[PDB]
């Protein structure tokens, strides 16, 4: 049974997965995504080192493939991350002039969003902007532009494609008592109060075993920021216990504004964390106990 169809029957928008051309053309990934998932993200092909490896030199073959495949197969598309410190080329992080970096950031945002205008449901505009203690991460954008870089990025994104839902995402938002979790909520409340167009908070849930349970308290805390949507991304769980995965799914079901969940790949061997066997399909492309547990859960 399709977890995406089953979650939609429970009133959510999607169960999605990260993918890209060479997953689509090998294994059983295309078959599983067609049957079982309702949304795709580019696993790597939309990151800055993939899309703008030198200034103004845009590389879109990878991302085009993904977007075209999704459209042909009636799948929603999420994409990201436009502004974060990972996968960022040296030419960007060596910029020291503030107006230059502002316009470099704006051109990156606008060129990518314009190319796919109208085709992308959700854009992760800003990513990993927080330190663990809740202060803003001192990436090149904060160091050169200052904290205005976040509102600027969001405004720029809303102008480029007003149809897209715009998200901020971060990791280690999995415990309601962790300082980072309350901090992003506080700053999102304040940005939105000031007219900054943040439609969603995305929680990057690269989890260790046993961490699923805590998401049942953390996700409602994130939703208290008052964004129209929240979501779960990059989900994987070391060991892939049915208990962890079902807890995450149920957190989504519990939180009215949570639109869905995206897993960090289809089958274990294609995970960055393969030895932890953290995904829902195994190396032979069979649905694992966690997949079947999610099915049972989703089936007062
Ligand atoms: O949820 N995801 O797996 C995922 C993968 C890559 C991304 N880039 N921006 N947001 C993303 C989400």
């Amino acid at each position: 049974q399709s977890i995406d169809q089953l979650i939609k029957a429970r009133g959510k928008v999607y169960f999605g997965v990260a993918t890209d051309q060479n997953r689509l053309t090998t294994g059983k990934n295309a078959a599983i995504i067609k049957a079982d998932f309702g949304m795709v993200w580019p696993e790597n092909s939309m990151f800055w080192d993939a899309t703008e490896p030198s200034q103004g030199n845009f590389n879109f073959a990878g991302a085009d493939y993904l977007v075209n495949w999704a459209q042909q197969n009636g799948k929603l598309i999420g994409a990201g991350c436009l502004v974060w410190h990972n996968f960022l080329p040296s030419w960007v992080s060596s910029i020291t002039d503030k107006n230059t970096l502002i316009n470099v950031m704006k051109n990156h945002i606008t060129t990518l969003m314009t190319r796919y205008k109208g085709k992308i449901r959700t854009w992760d505009v800003v990513g990993e902007a927080f330190n663990e203690d809740g202060s803003l991460r001192q990436n090149v954008f904060l160091n050169v532009i200052g904290e205005d870089y976040i509102p600027i990025a969001f405004q720029t994104a809303r102008a480029a494609d007003p149809n897209a839902k715009l998200y901020i995402m971060d990791y280690n938002l999995d415990s309601a008592s962790y300082p980072k979790t309350q901090a992003i909520v506080n700053r999102v409340k304040q940005w939105r109060a000031a007219g900054v167009p943040i439609d969603g908070i995305g929680s990057q849930m690269h989890l260790s075993a046993g961490q699923g349970a805590g998401v049942l308290q953390a996700l409602p805390l994130l939703a208290s920021a008052g964004t129209p949507e929240v979501s779960i991304l990059m989900l994987d769980v070391a060991g892939a216990s049915p208990t962890d995965y079902v807890n995450v799914v149920n957190a989504c079901l519990n939180v009215q504004s949570c639109v869905g969940i995206t897993v960090m790949g289809v089958a274990d061997p294609d995970s960055a964390f393969a030895s932890s066997t953290p995904l829902l399909f195994d190396g032979n492309f069979n649905p694992k106990p966690a997949y079947n547990a999610i099915v049972q859960d989703l089936q007062i």
